[PDB]
């Protein structure tokens, strides 16, 4: 049976490490702290929870994190005033807009996200940072936090990535598409599947590394898993309890390593955001 | 055997349509002409050839194309000055830097490319345009010209892309990587291969659509091809041969691009199309 990749434990070690860096950066440049801002439009329940988890992580580490919550009646123009203000405020080192925006008005999300200064785009959602990642220019770009966290989970298996066949199910802007790029430039051979893929079960069965980011509860069946695969489940689904996008019971009988839900990718997403925030704080000093 | 995808004939149809568009444009707004600039660093023979092919196509269409060639010893700072000048010249609608740079001094290609204004980046090489393409924002970006030409050749088959398994061999900034994205947002299931891919023959055999962009002459064997595959060969290797072993591949493919006269003419035609598109937007 598969060994469990314990994201809860792994993230803790990352956060302890970040806390020491933050404490150490204070006794290098005094009064200086990493500063994060999180902008929210509307009042989605899941966004409220995820933002709150991120605030807790930043607090424990020493990052000063501000949460701005705009109402559902907010217009695209009002959101842009905040993005411009956060770009200009040299005390803010990174910020992000929690997605999706929950507005009754029509707001161009792509236009909002792409007003974020790329040097503060710790969520890696601007076209500029996406374009660097998608073309293999990894040294000078923020990488989206869920793919970052999935790569770290993969590395914890000690199984090298180069030459393996990776399958990514899902191509969303925040997870699946950057996940493909990250695996590719770590020299996996990568297949991307989506809602138009035919014979999904056959495609999934080719993955030595499998990352599932569909938002469909337990859709990926254990039978589909290649024996010995490294299975990374990004799904967080509320069903009649929380389950992921992989049928966990069947899959753990065939994988060599598997992420549980909860306690797998989710805590790693948050840890990687704090790491990117510290990185933009350190970069700002230079 | 395969039907041949005649890139010579298809590109001539595209260039004639563009010529008539430009003619009509000039009738509607007298004195206006689409303008392209090509910047080159060094004096590579292949670059000289491909640039010359581009200038001739622009001339046939009625696009005014200027070519600026800098010596092998130019500095990054001097290359940047020209890019700034091109960005600021409001009579220039698109421009590109022919790659690779041939310099004696270390010049940061990524910094040079990324100083191009995205609205004039007709080669689609800026990070801004790459990121738009890579995340499916296909209406607000220039797509690189060779992937655009490959997509048009695949569409000439009349077979829908959606649901097919496509294999891209190569991940370069100009061809392989944007090709993956174009096929992905046409709803293919896409596998990307590279020089660390193990069992390349088995990955190629999965491809209903196969695009080979490696620069390794005839390395992709015909026996690896899935029977009935659509086979797109971007290679130009020096006779001139492609990246696919053509004779064996043609036996098994449903459609296949010859080399030469396949992808090559389509690449140039797609550059002209993007140029005319930038000029049209600039009137608007
Ligand atoms: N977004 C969040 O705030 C958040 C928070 C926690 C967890 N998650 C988890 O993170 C992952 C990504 O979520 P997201 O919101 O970024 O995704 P999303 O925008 O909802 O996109 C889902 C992706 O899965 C694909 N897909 C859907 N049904 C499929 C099927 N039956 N077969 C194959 N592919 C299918 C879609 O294909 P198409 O592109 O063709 O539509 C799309 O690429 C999910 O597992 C989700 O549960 C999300
Ligand atoms: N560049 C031009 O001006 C030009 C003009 C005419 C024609 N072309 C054609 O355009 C295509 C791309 O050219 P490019 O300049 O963009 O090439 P490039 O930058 O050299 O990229 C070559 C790609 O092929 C991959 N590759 C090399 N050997 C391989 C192997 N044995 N198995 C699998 N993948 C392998 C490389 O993998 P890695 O990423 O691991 O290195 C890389 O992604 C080629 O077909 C070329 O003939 C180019
Ligand atoms: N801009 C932006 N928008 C977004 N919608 C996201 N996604 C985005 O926050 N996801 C997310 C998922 C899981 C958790 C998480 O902490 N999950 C824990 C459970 C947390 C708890 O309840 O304590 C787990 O799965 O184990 C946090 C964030 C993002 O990263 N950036
Ligand atoms: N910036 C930039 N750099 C680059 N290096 C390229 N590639 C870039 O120009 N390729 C290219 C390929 C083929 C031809 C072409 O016309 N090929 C003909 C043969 C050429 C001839 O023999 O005259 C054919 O295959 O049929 C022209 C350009 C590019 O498109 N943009």
């Amino acid at each position: 049976p598969a060994e469990i990749l314990n994201g809860k434990e792994i993230s803790a070690q990352i956060r302890a490490r970040l806390k020491n860096q933050v404490t150490q950066l204070k006794e290098q440049v005094p009064g200086f702290t990493p500063r994060l801002a999180i902008l929210q439009v509307g009042n989605r329940d899941d966004s409220n929870l995820y933002i709150n988890v991120k605030l807790k992580a930043a607090e424990e580490i020493g990052i000063k994190a501000t949460h701005i919550k705009l109402p559902r009646t907010t217009t695209e123009s009002e959101v842009m005033k905040y993005i411009t203000s956060l770009n200009e405020d040299s005390t803010v080192h990174g910020f992000l807009v929690q997605l999706p925006l929950d507005s009754e008005n029509s707001i161009n999300t792509e236009e909002v996200i792409n007003a974020i200064a790329p040097e503060k785009d710790v969520d890696g959602l601007t076209s500029i940072n996406a374009g660097r990642l998608a073309r293999g220019d990894l040294n000078d770009c923020f990488i989206p936090c869920t793919p970052k966290g999935c790569l770290e989970l993969i590395k914890e298996t000690g199984v090298p990535i180069a030459g393996r066949h990776a399958v990514v199910v899902g191509r969303s802007k925040i997870v699946g598409a950057p996940m493909h790029d990250l695996l590719l430039w770590n020299n996996a051979t990568v297949t991307t599947c989506h809602s138009k893929t035919a014979h999904l079960d056959e495609e999934v069965n080719k993955g030595d590394i499998l990352v599932v980011a569909t938002g469909q509860p337990e859709m990926v069946k254990g039978e589909w898993i290649k024996p010995g695969a490294i299975v990374i489940d990004c799904g967080i689904n509320y069903v009649p309890k929380v389950v992921g996008d992989v049928a966990y019971d069947e899959a753990k009988e065939r994988a060599s390593f598997i992420t549980p839900v909860p306690g797998g990718v989710g805590p790693m997403t948050v840890a990687m955001l704090m790491q990117s925030t510290v990185e933009s704080a350190k970069r700002f000093l230079e």
